[PDB]
């Protein structure tokens, strides 16, 4: 209870900044993640012993593939962690509990395939759940820890608490769709534009926590270059084993998951930046201002793209 977690001086400094990299000790990212719950959160939010068990067991059920990883869990939730403590106010007691929980979970139990390759396959997932195949897998695998003796960290929390923390959790995991993320952002520009985006109504907050999750899922682009680059190495590992697999199913994958075209990376990373990112951090900065480092960041990597492709390096 008088135990607070501490981290090195400029772990402690840094952490504090968006562009934050958790570092390789992969021995330190629970206790920064414990870290990070205490100050957005408070010392009192969950049992330390509840708590350190349910990190240890979400470790556990995320696989060693190269990108969706438990370095990419903590990765997330740091981001939700800089935009929450950037934004102190706008945000429930519950929002700040479930948030941070729901991006440590959010990529439980991937296997480094999207939703279309489990569909082409015809994985028994993908019978179980149409439409957000790996998303609602995540949701589930949260629940399943949740319910593991010694880890329901929202013991404490009434009925109805609970009922709600498990609510923001499921839709802030369901919304790192990216497939969902465009008109979930296409509406939010409208609503601020035309001066309708009201933060009391429910289901515009569930968008703008949805925009938030789309933005700390994609958090590696606004890092430093060497970071966001070195991750993309990662990436693509995933999305050429993807197309390597398209193949063995007799299916040309799309040239993204073709590592026949290596080549064209700089052109696809553009494309991503200008179609999803660039107006993924727009958006976020325009309905939340504190969060201008992420789109300034952002903007940065991709004008490190353009001289990959000039060939300046
Ligand atoms: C649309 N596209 C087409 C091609 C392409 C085409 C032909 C030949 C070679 C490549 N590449 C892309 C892109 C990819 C891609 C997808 C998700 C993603 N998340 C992130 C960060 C959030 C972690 C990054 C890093 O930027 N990415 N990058
Ligand atoms: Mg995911
Ligand atoms: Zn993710």
């Amino acid at each position: 209870g008088l135990m607070q977690f501490t981290l090195p001086v400029r772990l402690c400094k840094e952490i504090e900044l968006f562009h934050f990299d958790i570092g390789p000790f992969e021995n330190m990212w629970p206790g920064i993640f414990v870290y990070m719950v205490h100050r957005s959160c408070g010392t009192s939010c969950f049992e330390l012993e509840k708590l350190c068990r349910f990190i240890m067991s979400v470790k556990k059920n995320y696989r060693r593939v190269p990108y969706h990883n438990w370095k990419h869990a903590v990765t997330v939730a740091h981001c939700m962690y800089a935009i929450l403590q950037n934004n102190h106010t706008l945000f429930t007691d519950l929002e700040r509990k479930g948030l941070l929980i729901a991006c440590l979970c959010h990529d439980l139990d991937h296997r480094g395939f999207s939703n279309s390759y489990l569909q082409k396959f015809d994985h028994p997932l993908a019978a179980l759940y149409s439409t957000s195949t790996m998303e609602q897998h995540h949701f589930s695998q949260t629940v399943s820890i949740l319910q593991l003796e010694g880890h329901n960290i929202f013991s404490t929390l009434s009925s109805s608490e609970y009922e709600q923390v498990l609510e923001i959790i499921r839709k802030a995991i369901i919304a790192t769709d990216l497939a969902l993320y465009f008109g979930n952002r296409k509406q939010l520009e409208e609503m601020y534009q035309t001066g309708s985006l009201n933060l009391n109504n429910q289901s515009h907050r569930d968008r703008v926590i949805g925009l938030m999750m789309t933005a700390c899922d994609l958090c590696s682009v606004t890092k430093l270059w060497p970071v966001t680059k070195l991750t993309a190495n990662d990436i693509y590992a995933e999305f050429w084993a993807e197309g390597d697999e398209m193949k063995k199913l007799g299916i040309q994958p799309i040239p993204m998951m073709d590592r026949d075209k290596k080549d064209e990376v700089p052109q696809g990373q553009l494309g991503f930046y200008n179609a999803v990112a660039i107006p993924c951090y727009t958006t976020l900065t325009q309905i939340l201002p504190p969060t201008e480092p992420l789109l300034k960041a952002c903007r940065d990597n991709l004008s490190q793209w353009e001289k990959v492709i000039r060939g300046e390096e």
